[PDB]
């Protein structure tokens, strides 16, 4: 059909819950998923990893490889989910851009927790090695008391429906709910 | 939608015109594309060029993207092209791979052109900034690249001859198979 497709996207600090998150809205609504992270993680393994001005390096263009693909799914008429831990000062206008060439209509949820929560998993998923190692995730006294001190991360302002979830307590999640919050607006 | 999503394999040594190609049915079909090319750009854009064996890595890089983004489009049950200068012996085990976590019903199709024209090509794109003796003989005497052993329909196309391409009988040929396995 002619309808514009629908563009979610799933922001947060890290460690905010943004991951599983993600994924469980694209179990629960068969839309393709892309990730920062994930893409940062495919390069790694292909061209190797070392420090953190590497994994900077990385995570820019892996940013772009989102736009990139994002922009062809988008053109084709089908929604997706993109997720990062999208900045307001740079990826407003790479959005702004991506909509020139391929209108979408933008649903935003945005993951928060608490400092010590956020601590917590950020060193358990580096200790346990959930985490990718060349992501270099700064994970010194400094970085851990700006995770615990940040406050939420300010949403892209899109326009369009936004849901904010807290992940302190996981247990006082629903995932369907959110799921079916999304299907609302979806529906819309 | 419920059933099986079709990938468009776009094949062709470079230069066969699997580009314009790819795009004419990406725009024609209303699919995604991702191109290996297209994606090897992007990295070079964010992290640089150097000695050619970091092109070679960052090609393999960008195959590697090519599938993990593939397996997504197609878990979601959308249909997408995906072109490349696919190699038998390690794109045959990828695909299977990807069939696995992502089932799909394939198409391909194969492009083809006269090495002399290869060359052409070849130094035109390099001197419209858009390759060594041994580069171009090699472009030269290759012959065809052979198409992936994955069944499903197959389609050459030889576009030594560009003019003579009809464009939508391509795009038909391939719409027809879609409607076959909707
Ligand atoms: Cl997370
Ligand atoms: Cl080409």
């Amino acid at each position: 059909g002619m309808q514009t497709p629908a563009l979610i996207i799933v922001t947060g600090h890290p460690a905010t819950g943004k991951t599983t998150l993600s994924q469980a809205l694209a179990t629960g609504l068969r839309l393709p998923l892309l990730s920062k992270d994930a893409f940062k993680e495919v390069m790694f393994d292909g061209l190797g990893w070392s420090d953190r001005e590497w994994s900077r390096r990385v995570g820019a263009t892996a940013i772009m490889m989102l736009y990139h693909t994002a922009a062809t799914i988008l053109q084709s008429g089908q929604s997706l989910i993109m997720e990062s831990n999208f900045r307001v000062d740079l990826d407003t206008e790479r959005m702004q851009n991506l909509h020139t060439i391929a209108p979408f209509t933008p649903i935003q949820i945005r993951c928060v927790a608490s400092g010590d929560v956020l601590v917590e998993r950020i060193l358990s998923r580096i200790a346990q090695g959930a985490r990718h190692p060349g992501h270099c995730d700064d994970r010194s006294p400094a970085d851990l008391e700006l995770v615990r001190s940040r406050g939420d991360i300010p949403p892209l302002p899109l326009g369009g429906p936004l849901l904010t979830v807290d992940t302190t307590f996981p247990e006082q999640i629903d995932m369907n709910a959110i799921v079916q919050w999304v299907r609302q607006h979806l529906q819309s």
